[PDB]
Protein backbone atom coordinates (compact mmCIF):
# COMPACT_ATOMS: atom_id res chain seq x y z
CA UNK A 1 0.00 0.00 0.00
CA UNK A 2 0.83 3.66 -0.29
CA UNK A 3 2.82 4.65 3.14
CA UNK A 4 1.56 7.55 5.49
CA UNK A 5 4.81 9.44 6.84
CA UNK A 6 6.48 8.19 10.07
CA UNK A 7 5.73 10.19 13.03
CA UNK A 8 8.46 12.43 14.67
CA UNK A 9 11.69 10.74 15.56
CA UNK A 10 11.22 7.48 14.15
CA UNK A 11 13.57 6.02 11.55
CA UNK A 12 12.75 2.44 9.32
CA UNK A 13 16.17 0.82 9.16
CA UNK A 14 17.21 -2.73 8.16
CA UNK A 15 17.38 -5.48 9.99
CA UNK A 16 20.20 -8.48 9.21
CA UNK A 17 16.66 -10.82 8.95
CA UNK A 18 15.81 -8.73 5.46
CA UNK A 19 12.64 -6.98 7.36
CA UNK A 20 12.94 -3.43 7.75
CA UNK A 21 12.29 -2.61 11.26
CA UNK A 22 11.34 0.86 12.67
CA UNK A 23 13.22 2.75 15.33
CA UNK A 24 12.76 5.72 17.81
CA UNK A 25 16.03 6.92 18.10
CA UNK A 26 16.06 9.13 21.43
CA UNK A 27 14.07 6.41 23.77
CA UNK A 28 15.87 2.98 21.34
CA UNK A 29 12.41 1.29 21.13
CA UNK A 30 12.00 -1.04 18.22
CA UNK A 31 9.15 -2.21 16.85
CA UNK A 32 8.42 -4.59 13.46
CA UNK A 33 5.42 -3.02 12.32
CA UNK A 34 5.02 0.87 10.94
CA UNK A 35 4.08 2.96 13.37
CA UNK A 36 2.08 5.63 13.17
CA UNK A 37 0.40 9.14 14.71
CA UNK A 38 -3.10 8.68 15.99
CA UNK A 39 -3.39 12.54 17.00
CA UNK A 40 -7.06 12.86 18.23
CA UNK A 41 -8.23 9.91 16.98
CA UNK A 42 -10.41 6.59 18.86
CA UNK A 43 -7.67 4.46 19.70
CA UNK A 44 -10.77 1.38 19.80
CA UNK A 45 -12.25 2.44 16.47
CA UNK A 46 -10.53 4.14 14.16
CA UNK A 47 -8.54 2.75 10.77
CA UNK A 48 -5.12 1.88 11.08
CA UNK A 49 -2.83 3.70 7.95
CA UNK A 50 -3.44 0.05 5.34
CA UNK A 51 0.66 0.48 5.52
CA UNK A 52 0.39 -0.49 9.38
CA UNK A 53 -1.24 -3.31 9.50
CA UNK A 54 0.50 -6.59 9.75
CA UNK A 55 0.35 -9.68 8.66
CA UNK B 1 5.55 -16.87 23.44
CA UNK B 2 6.58 -14.95 27.16
CA UNK B 3 6.43 -10.92 26.75
CA UNK B 4 8.99 -8.99 27.19
CA UNK B 5 7.60 -5.60 29.66
CA UNK B 6 6.47 -2.50 27.45
CA UNK B 7 9.13 0.45 27.30
CA UNK B 8 8.36 3.18 29.13
CA UNK B 9 5.38 5.39 28.04
CA UNK B 10 3.36 2.60 26.23
CA UNK B 11 0.09 0.76 27.28
CA UNK B 12 -1.59 -2.33 24.85
CA UNK B 13 -5.22 -1.70 24.55
CA UNK B 14 -7.93 -3.10 22.55
CA UNK B 15 -8.67 -2.48 18.93
CA UNK B 16 -12.20 -3.06 18.19
CA UNK B 17 -10.63 -5.32 15.16
CA UNK B 18 -10.35 -8.00 18.00
CA UNK B 19 -6.52 -7.67 17.79
CA UNK B 20 -4.37 -5.67 21.07
CA UNK B 21 -2.46 -2.63 19.89
CA UNK B 22 0.38 -0.70 21.62
CA UNK B 23 -0.04 3.31 22.26
CA UNK B 24 2.50 6.11 23.23
CA UNK B 25 0.39 7.97 25.50
CA UNK B 26 2.33 11.05 25.37
CA UNK B 27 2.96 11.10 21.91
CA UNK B 28 0.03 9.17 20.27
CA UNK B 29 1.51 7.08 18.45
CA UNK B 30 0.25 3.33 17.85
CA UNK B 31 2.01 0.59 16.39
CA UNK B 32 0.60 -3.22 15.75
CA UNK B 33 3.48 -5.24 17.01
CA UNK B 34 4.50 -5.27 20.23
CA UNK B 35 7.72 -2.54 20.93
CA UNK B 36 10.73 -3.57 22.75
CA UNK B 37 13.53 -1.10 24.56
CA UNK B 38 17.29 -2.09 22.46
CA UNK B 39 19.17 -0.13 24.78
CA UNK B 40 22.67 -0.95 23.38
CA UNK B 41 21.66 -3.63 21.15
CA UNK B 42 22.80 -3.71 17.19
CA UNK B 43 19.59 -2.30 15.67
CA UNK B 44 20.43 -4.35 12.68
CA UNK B 45 21.56 -7.59 14.22
CA UNK B 46 20.03 -8.11 17.30
CA UNK B 47 17.73 -10.73 17.85
CA UNK B 48 13.99 -9.61 18.82
CA UNK B 49 11.90 -10.26 22.05
CA UNK B 50 10.09 -13.60 20.49
CA UNK B 51 6.91 -11.69 22.12
CA UNK B 52 7.76 -8.86 19.16
CA UNK B 53 7.59 -10.49 16.01
CA UNK B 54 5.01 -9.99 13.47
CA UNK B 55 3.36 -12.86 11.49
Amino acid sequence: PPTEPLPDGWIMTFHNSGVPVYLHRESRVVTWSRPYFLGTGSIRKHDPPLSSIPC
